């Protein structure tokens, strides 16, 4: 209808140079619905497709997000698979699985993921040979590996949304303590995205000045103490909101649209993403999260960060325990 | 970190610029998009949220203050009217019973009136000076309870109203143009549920009308179309429902954009719901006509010339609200 | 120093599907930097290239316009030219040529403006065949159709600022009498970006309502004395602007970049761009703005406007005069 | 427009919630510049221009305003503190002459003086309560004497100091590893002017120093190509100067952020120029160092740990401030 309200031009029937940015959520629940929601009004993509197995769900959300186009900037959002509306997508964002129950590690969910994994990697390999996957399913760590081996698409292309979540945890409960703005305390946690997960305390710093002047053992016994309170906190989070509410989902959902961010806008910004490690500290055949340059080609650089000998050794452990997990699952 | 951080002696004593306070009343499916939206967009410098469910809210403050590095921030904290939120320059209520599956919004009235008894009290008494947003369903009755449990002046009473259903019929005619739903200039006015009325009359794109006379002059065929697409909108919310349990995604949007033009004082043109006090001929009741938003409230009303039918309709639609209040 | 602190990903080496998107501005006088400094603080591009006759003031503007990156999402900034920085650019903005002094017509303009196109346009066909060029250059309609001629390429992709800024200036000053949001204010101009535009009194409303309930002719003496007033502060504006600073720049430098929003963001809305009329009320071998959809092909769409009988007898006025001017410089 | 817009009578009595206004008082490309990125960036409800050359203004403001449909709102419009700019919560500063090819910042003092004699004047009886935000070079002269002249609070009274240096020197570190200007995390303190101060002790990337023990054990070649990007800071302004006649992009979207971290309650760490309460044995003068800065202008400090070379630096640097200011 409306054929004779909008005229069409015959000229604008050949594509131009410019190739709208298509985007693809595969797994929309608690994780993927906040995605969804804060990648549209942040206005990341020119068209976004869901996929999910869930479809009567899908098909009311995808109703529910396209009413309030008109209060933000438009995207085509839509509801398909890879194989169709998912075809040459920029960047796939699988967030799909299993998720943890009450005390349940991350690690225990890996046999049943990548499960869900092998029905959904064939059709990106075949129908996006050259998207950025952006995997946030847990484990998060073994889950980015998993899928850099089953695709064999370049490492660079292989992103975890890792320790970015975890760093934006640590930064928010250092700036409760002094009442300032998160993103003026400067502060890292690096490894793997649950227990064995490192704070980078020789370098967190607010305004240059570290929080830790010379080494943790320097540090007096009740500074150490409420540091190791703020550190322990962070670990415990996914365990302390799921105890409280179920899940989580909205700081993950923005720390997901933040690396989206730095793709598509061709931003070169540092970020702890997970990714396969290839030399550092030693460390091999594995992935997991160090600050990283990201941009459209994905990782494109990586901080050759020095760290105390004691956070290297933390660091190594948590890649050995890593290897044996995915090793056991055969 | 007092070595860290010097205080400084002078802040002490507080400058011309006073933060702007919110606060959201009900954290269930509506009031978490509220907040999620609200916190993405930066509208407030402290927002407060308030929930009978302490553990649940507990658990969403958590995770809502754990994204703040990658927005710019806002004080967002667990609280009440009485503590936390007082003085708060706008009070978002949300709070309630949802409707099920084929159920109506109007059916929904005594239990929220009661839990609304209890919430006013405390409105009253700790945010005197503050304009309330209602989105509680039947949001008009909602809207018109309120001011009388209140006493507040009614330009402070808003309704959500027909915000959404007009933002509806917008991406649905959009959607058949393949254009940006922001050039759609198309109206749903009255009650925010069935007896809610398509301004056809006025209905148009970039100046060009869709229906070009009357509706009686349109073919039968174009008629059928049009139709097809305003039935779409009335039973947006029993589709929507049936298919996902409820709504939250638009109404967070909607409600956000209400703040926006109070909070930045824009004097933008929106369909909220507010007291009729003569126009059509129509009073005792709030419904939604297109007015002026700004930080005040509603500061002035469109004088829309309506079709003789449109305006029957919207008629129609108040006699059945003030009917509904009524029997309660 | 800087290549063992971060470590290069040989990986990617090779380029993924995404693609930046570049821009380039092609002189840049008050209109081009006000342009460039909206572009940037609202990050419409990946990469933007400046290109002036100008060398030295450029090589200054480029400096500062890059020292004010860490307060904005970063965009490559940079000095060049179509035939290197330029290639392959996305959408080419030519704001570059003689502007009009105090009293004078824009039309006066043309023969000058013709010579500098025919210089810079030979490298556009070349090096950038598949962009859309965005004409800011007066008078903007017959630049806009010599543009056409010069290069050959497809009418969509030769689209002039027309009279989105008159359109902005009736909004404006409607609004400033309501003191409502211009944003709440339907009002538009078509026609000629100069003497002969027609404010489209026929449709002109807030909120659906009307401004003229039923014709010009039956509105008060007094009502029709204040909307003319309002009116004829639009047709003035250049020169009242021009009279008290000497130009004009905030303003056009806004309505391109929103008009540059439409195109990168293909997002399929209505605006008054100058483009090629193709029998509209009768209307050819001219361009003149009219409502139309715009998006990444450029025009793709046009509104089927219906005007009054005075509205159209004065837009096809403007036409025959545009075409007169034209016709009298080859 | 009566007949088409109707008045609401309840609107009539304010609400808790008031616009928040600015003022910037000499609009020159500066002040041009600020004024662009502010409405761009939606700031302020209202802001006000206040200049000695009327129509050269009133051609400014006619331009500004004509943009508005693009934007989100703002009351854009010329007038004196006196009148328009009367109880503005920041008042920004940017009038005065400005430094030709090879002239020193400090040299502008004598005559900027007399400038801002005429203008703190009604600023004290007009605006009490407002935030000072002082551009006028040389700017940690001028918000010293700012702070002198008005009596007003320390906290209140701020200089965008070397907000801009930071951001010039971060950009050639980010131009050199092909990264993003805000992945950088180095710092310039003490005067804005040739007497500043590279903070190379705690300069990184990522956490990852870029000198990694002490500079003298640098390599002499990595010292010599680092020294020379911290000559392009200082040496920018001329440089640019004598390219284009002046600057005004960077300083217009270095004071917008110094004014959103106010506006919005940020509690953001900017180098912004103040009065020096001791640190480093240093007071009676005014210079840059990383500050807490809000609503309520500076309210904390960083106690910064400095390197020996780096400390002795900034105290020389302060105590010829002291000598300038003592010279008028
Ligand atoms: N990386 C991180 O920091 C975080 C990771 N997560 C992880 O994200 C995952 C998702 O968790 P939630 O969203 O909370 O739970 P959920 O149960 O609501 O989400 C899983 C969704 O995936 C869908 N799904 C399952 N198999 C599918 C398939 N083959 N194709 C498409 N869709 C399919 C389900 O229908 C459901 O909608 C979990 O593994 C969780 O541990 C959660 C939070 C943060
Ligand atoms: N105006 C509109 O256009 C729309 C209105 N709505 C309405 O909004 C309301 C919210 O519904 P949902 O979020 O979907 O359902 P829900 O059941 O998830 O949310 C209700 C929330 O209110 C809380 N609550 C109840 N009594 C309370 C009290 N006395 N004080 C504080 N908190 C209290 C509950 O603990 C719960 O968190 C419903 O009435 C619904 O019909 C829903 C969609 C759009
Ligand atoms: N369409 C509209 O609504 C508006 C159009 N304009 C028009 O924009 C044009 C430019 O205006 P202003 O900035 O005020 O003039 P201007 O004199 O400030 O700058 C023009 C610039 O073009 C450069 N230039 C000239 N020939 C060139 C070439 N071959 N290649 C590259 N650069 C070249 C010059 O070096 C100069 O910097 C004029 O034609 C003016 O009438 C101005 C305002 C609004
Ligand atoms: N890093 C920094 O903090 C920077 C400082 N500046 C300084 O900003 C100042 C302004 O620079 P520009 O805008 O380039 O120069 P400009 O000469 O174009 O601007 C000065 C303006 O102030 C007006 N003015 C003079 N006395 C006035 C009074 N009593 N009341 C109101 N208006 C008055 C003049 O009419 C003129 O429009 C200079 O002192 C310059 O050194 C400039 C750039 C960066
Ligand atoms: O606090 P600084 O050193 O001025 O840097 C501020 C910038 O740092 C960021 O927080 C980035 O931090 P990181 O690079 O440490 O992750 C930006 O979001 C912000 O604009
Ligand atoms: O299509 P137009 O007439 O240029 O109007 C554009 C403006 O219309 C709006 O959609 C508002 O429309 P309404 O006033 O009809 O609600 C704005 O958000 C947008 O900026």
């Amino acid at each position: 209808m409306f054929e004779k309200i909008l005229l069409s031009n015959p000229s604008a029937e050949n594509p131009s140079s410019l190739r709208p940015r298509k985007g693809i959520i595969i797994g929309l629940g608690q994780v993927g619905l906040a995605c969804a929601y804060s990648m549209l009004i942040q206005d990341c993509f020119d068209e976004l497709v869901l996929q999910d197995i869930a479809s009567d769900k899908l098909e009311g959300e995808v109703m529910d997000f396209s009413h309030g186009m008109p209060f933000i900037p438009p995207t085509d959002i839509k509801a398909g698979t890879i194989a169709n509306e998912g075809r040459n997508a920029d960047i796939v964002i699988i967030t799909a699985g299993v998720a943890q129950k009450e005390g349940e590690s991350r690690l225990s969910l890996l046999e049943r993921n990548i499960a869900i994994y092998k029905k959904i990697l064939a059709d990106v390999v075949k129908y996006c040979p050259e998207a950025i996957i952006l995997v946030v399913t847990n484990p998060v760590d073994i889950m980015t590996y998993a899928t850099l081996k089953i695709t064999g698409f370049p490492s660079s292309r292989i992103i975890g949304s890792g320790t970015v979540l975890d760093t934006a945890r640590f930064r928010t409960l250092l700036a409760k303590e002094m009442d300032i703005d998160p993103r003026s305390v400067h502060a890292y946690i690096i490894g793997e995205h649950g227990d064995s997960e490192v704070p980078v305390w020789s370098t967190a710093n607010v305004g240059g000045m570290k929080l830790v002047p010379n080494t943790w053992a320097d540090l007096p016994e009740d500074e150490k103490a409420t540091l190791s309170g703020i550190f322990q906190k962070v670990q415990n989070a996914a365990y302390d909101i799921i105890k409280l509410k179920g899940y989580t989902s909205y700081a993950i959902g923005l720390a997901t649209t933040d690396i989206v961010k730095a793709i598509l806008n061709s931003q070169e910004r540092i970020l702890t993403v997970s990714g396969l490690m290839t030399g550092m500290y030693g460390i091999e055949d594995v992935c997991l999260s160090i600050p990283r340059v990201v941009s459209e080609r994905g990782i494109i650089k990586t901080v050759n960060l020095t760290l105390s000998e004691d956070e290297e050794k933390l660091l190594q452990q948590s890649a050995k325990m890593l290897k044996e997990v995915f090793d056991k699952i055969n």
